[PDB]
């Protein structure tokens, strides 16, 4: 037989393709090879990502390269105070051939889902986003259908709106894999995303490397890579140095915490290493792959008591002091 052979082969073959997507993405996108690797790390692991600042020119360019370099729909759903939770999962439209008003799969079902300003629409409509999310089906009126598969949600909050504004509370930004602050581009950068994009025949086709299909079978590469126990214990030592951090002698961490990391964490630590992994061209994790990921995944599930937010505390310098402490058991 050759069936391990071409399992090896079909590792190494998407391996290289995800060398070739970044590749093509490049064409394109400048001075963002962090905001992408989230990307594919979120498509990849069907993990969803919140942004902290709504993404300019330079970063909506590079979530609708991404897609198409990968043959997935991208669609930009604007967030407003008169959006209703049925406006997300279905459109009304007039059926020209049918020659009556029909509800069709509405603007959620896309494999890419730019949810911007989640905080200007109403918490029953952020209730609705979350719901397809965590279920990955909707019922349009009567009948049940489910989302498309990848899909992935990147929803983006407006820190300063000046307007209304309702912010997700805790238990709901826990529903994201990953929280990113957004930061500008260096000069250098925006230098040469002005000099491409103001060509008014600057050429943004790119070609598609893997099919929606491929997609599928990346993720499924990713999920068959390793992950010892020693390793699988320090992504749950970590988890719990958040819950109770007095106990792995983080006193000081224990008088700013007010709760710790769900069980959420474990797992998107979890997949996420191996996703690392995958892309580093291993098919087994290492420590580096939970500590490069750590701050993405831990930042907005550490939740500060009152007193630590005024006084200046960060869950970036918690999370740093905790990667210094919690020890691996070889």
């Amino acid at each position: 037989g050759m069936e391990l052979k071409s399992a090896e082969e079909k590792s190494l073959y998407y391996r290289n393709k995800i060398k070739e997507v970044i590749d093509e993405v490049g064409k394109v996108v400048v001075g963002q090879k962090y905001m992408i690797n989230r990307l594919l790390i979120g498509i990849c692991t069907g993990g969803h990502i919140l942004l902290e600042g709504v993404p300019g020119l330079a970063k909506t360019l590079s979530v609708n390269t991404l897609a198409k370099t990968m043959d997935l729909d991208f669609h930009r759903i604007q967030f407003t105070p008169d959006l209703l939770p049925s406006d997300l999962i279905g459109t009304m439209i007039y059926n020209q051939h049918k020659g009556n008003f029909e509800v069709k799969k509405g603007p959620v079902f896309s494999n890419f889902i730019l949810a911007d300003e989640v905080n200007r629409s109403p918490a029953k409509v952020q209730s609705a986003l979350l719901e397809c999310m965590q279920e990955k089906q909707v019922t349009i009126g009567d009948t049940t259908y489910p989302l498309d598969n990848p899909f992935l949600v990147l929803a983006t909050q407006n820190p300063v709106e000046q307007e209304g504004t309702y912010p997700l509370p805790e238990a709901q930004v826990d529903r994201f894999m990953m929280k990113i602050h957004l930061t500008y581009l260096d000069k250098e950068s925006e230098l040469e995303v002005m000099r491409r994009v103001s060509n008014m025949n600057f050429n943004y086709q790119v070609q598609k490397i893997v099919s929606k299909n491929d997609v599928l079978e990346i993720r499924n590469e990713i999920n068959k890579v390793t992950i010892s126990e020693s390793l699988e214990k320090y992504i749950i030592e970590l988890v719990f140095a958040t819950r109770f951090p007095a106990e792995y002698g983080l006193e000081a961490e224990a008088s700013y915490i007010l709760y710790g990391a769900s069980t959420r964490a474990a797992i998107n630590l979890n997949r996420v290493a191996k996703a690392m992994a995958f892309f580093n061209n291993r098919d087994y994790v290492l420590p580096e792959d939970i500590k490069e990921v750590a701050y993405d995944i831990l930042n907005h599930r550490i939740i500060l008591n009152y007193e630590a937010e005024a006084e200046g505390i960060s869950t970036r310098q918690i999370i740093e002091t905790i990667l210094r402490k919690v020890n691996i058991t070889k």
